[PDB]
């Protein structure tokens, strides 16, 4: 037995069904472009119950009651275990409208809103849109330029690298501000499609204008090729660092988030993710506890008032939850 939301158990980084949830996320995020939400989500949590499940599911027998695995899923499930393959999931890899969408939804700055209007304008390819450079954002420019390096899958070396630089940039703008390591990199992951960061100073407001500080420090080293800064949402740089390397270098994406330390607890939950494991918190919270959670806090909508927490740890008591460490949110 297996509880209902994702926020409820423990999902490792590595597992006995990546077949099998690999097909069912092709669907989710095929159900994404289509603008089909719904669909997405009862993927999305199909596959994550696979993810959490101790053996590899070797015949349909092992489904089991446990939530989340409808019909559609099922006979998913059922097809690539007779037949070591699904028709619909292979109709799906093989057609143009689902290539195009992720071709073009995978570059920097590129949601599926925007990938989705090109697709019904003709565009195609990488090249139409260099053709067409009046349609696009200074970000997307920067996305399509860098292409091949962010496409590659950024490691754990070029995490600790980065960590390096910008926790030099951080400790010199600012003595006594901290850089925590989030996103996929603190859940565990040996791979990833960028490098997320949360900034912050143990006092309140120290914080102000840090940023700028440290994005001249990275520039001045040659090593931003791109950033856009953003101005209760957090501040922000998405960036582009160049990332040197023996003979060579490489483009990675960065996110660099500053927290007040008040909000920092509420922001490393929510940058550390997985995307799945926060939907399914924030679900939790409000249907089980009626609490709306998110980055910056954890209100109580009827008695008008915020949480104050310390730590992760904290939040997932006030919730009624059994602590999870990043390692056990890969849902
Ligand atoms: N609050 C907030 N959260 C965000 C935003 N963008 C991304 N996140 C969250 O940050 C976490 C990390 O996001 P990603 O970097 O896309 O995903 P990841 O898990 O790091 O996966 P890889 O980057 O591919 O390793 C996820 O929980 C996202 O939901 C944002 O603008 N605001
Ligand atoms: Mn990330
Ligand atoms: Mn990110």
């Amino acid at each position: 037995w297996m509880p209902a939301y994702a926020c409820q158990r423990p999902t490792p980084l590595t597992h006995h069904n990546t077949g099998l949830s690999e097909a069912l996320e092709i669907l989710a995020e095929a159900a994404g472009f289509e603008g089909s939400e719904g669909r997405l989500l009862t993927f999305c949590r199909a596959a994550s119950v696979l993810k959490a499940l101790p053996s590899p599911v070797t015949t349909l027998s092992q489904l089991q009651g446990l939530p989340h695995f409808g019909e559609h899923s099922s006979r998913v499930v059922q097809e690539l275990l007779e037949h070591g393959v699904c028709e619909e999931v292979e109709r799906v890899r093989r057609s143009e409208r689902y290539q195009t969408m992720k071709l073009f939804t995978q570059i920097f700055g590129v949601g599926v809103k925007t990938a989705d209007r090109w697709y019904r304008e003709g565009l195609r390819t990488l090249d139409d849109l260099r053709e067409q450079p009046q349609k696009l954002t200074q970000q997307q420019k920067a996305g399509l330029q860098h292409h091949q390096d962010l496409s590659t899958p950024v490691l754990r070396s070029d995490v600790d690298a980065l960590q390096q630089v910008v926790e030099e940039a951080v400790g010199q703008a600012l003595p006594g501000a901290t850089v925590t390591l989030t996103g996929g990199f603190r859940r565990g992951k040996l791979q990833g499609h960028d490098v997320d960061f949360l900034i912050t100073h143990p006092k309140e407001g120290q914080e102000a204008g840090l940023l700028p500080r440290v994005m001249c420090r990275l520039q001045d080293q040659g090593l931003i090729l791109y950033h856009q800064h953003q101005h209760d949402a957090f501040e922000r740089s998405f960036c582009i660092f160049r990332l040197p390397q023996p003979g060579s270098w490489k483009a990675v994406r960065v996110d660099l988030v500053v927290a007040p330390v008040s909000q920092f607890p509420f922001a490393l939950l929510g940058w550390t993710g997985s995307k799945l494991f926060q939907r399914e918190l924030r679900r939790f919270s409000r249907k089980e506890k009626g609490l709306w959670l998110n980055s910056h806090g954890l209100f109580d909508p009827e008695q008008k008032t915020f949480f104050q927490a310390a730590s992760e740890e904290d939040i997932f008591r006030h919730l009624g939850l059994e602590y999870l460490p990043p390692e056990q949110r890969n849902a």
